[PDB]
């Protein structure tokens, strides 16, 4: 039930039983808060949808058992309490985008996708960087400042990360960038970076690196050559080394003149 007009108060009858339900689709009509009676009557829900709504206040404590699909986007909210998803042990893919949202409230060990993008977040949350087990993490369109290095995330299986539309200064590599060896996407456009670390070559499974839009980068170091994965690259609206965009530089041959000049530089 997900376009009709359902006015807020949406209440369920704490008298009825449904455990057969498995997705609940609320998304997009009028609800100003989540309905009340949700763990006490489909137990065994697995997917809870509620973008699109004008949900305002701080959520109800949702001590609902098996959550594996949250989506709060698209709402008018402030904060969540800090017991948002304390009972919920098998969350995996919360997403909440534009909302006015500043921190994340002790998300679960067992999250694995989150995305975070078009909020106010002055500065990436603690919670996230100790996640064991996240897979990709997107926050573009936020005002963070500093993007901390690879050796504060405690997680091995990074595969995304977006943070486009920002304003971060450094791209802080050299720490420890092994860690990082599984990451397949990286967006950093529209941020203020000059130049890219050398220690970037290192991460070897990069599928797409974006790093357009820049407008003070004016250079590409030569170690990533090494990062044969890559197959889009796009280089839109900054002036590099080189003409080009003439008949070719289609991003995959100007990785192989990168690593040739690392082979030798005259």
């Amino acid at each position: 039930v997900s376009r009709n007009d359902i006015g807020p108060s949406v209440v369920l009858d704490p008298t009825v039983k449904c455990p057969t339900l498995k997705q609940f689709n609320l998304s997009y009509n009028q609800l100003s808060f989540v309905p009340e009676n949700l763990t006490d009557v489909v137990e065994k829900l697995e997917q809870l949808i509620l973008e699109g709504n004008k949900i305002s206040g701080i959520c109800s404590p949702l001590r609902l058992k098996e959550l594996k699909i949250l989506n709060l986007s698209k709402n008018h909210i402030s904060s969540l309490s800090e017991n948002f998803l304390e009972a919920c042990p098998k969350v995996e893919s919360f997403s909440a985008r534009m909302n006015f949202l500043a921190a994340m409230p002790f998300l679960p060990p067992s999250m694995t996708i989150l995305k975070l993008s078009q909020n106010k977040f002055s500065c990436i949350p603690e919670a996230i960087l100790n996640l064991p087990h996240l897979r990709s993490l997107d926050m573009s369109s936020n005002d963070i400042q500093y993007l901390p290095g690879p050796a504060h995330w405690k997680s091995l299986n990074l595969r995304e990360l977006l943070f486009s539309h920002n304003q971060i200064s450094i791209l802080d590599l050299s720490e420890k960038a092994y860690l990082w060896s599984r990451v397949e996407k990286l967006h950093l456009s529209h941020n203020k970076l000059k130049e890219i670390p050398p220690e970037i070559g290192c991460l070897e499974n990069l599928t797409s690196l974006d790093v357009s839009y820049n407008l003070e980068l004016r250079s590409f170091p030569n170690e990533m050559g090494k990062l044969s994965k890559i197959w889009d690259l796009p280089l839109d609206e900054l002036h590099l080394n080189f003409d080009f965009k003439h008949i070719g530089c289609k991003a995959k041959d100007i990785i192989r003149f990168l690593q040739q000049r690392l082979k030798k530089a005259v």
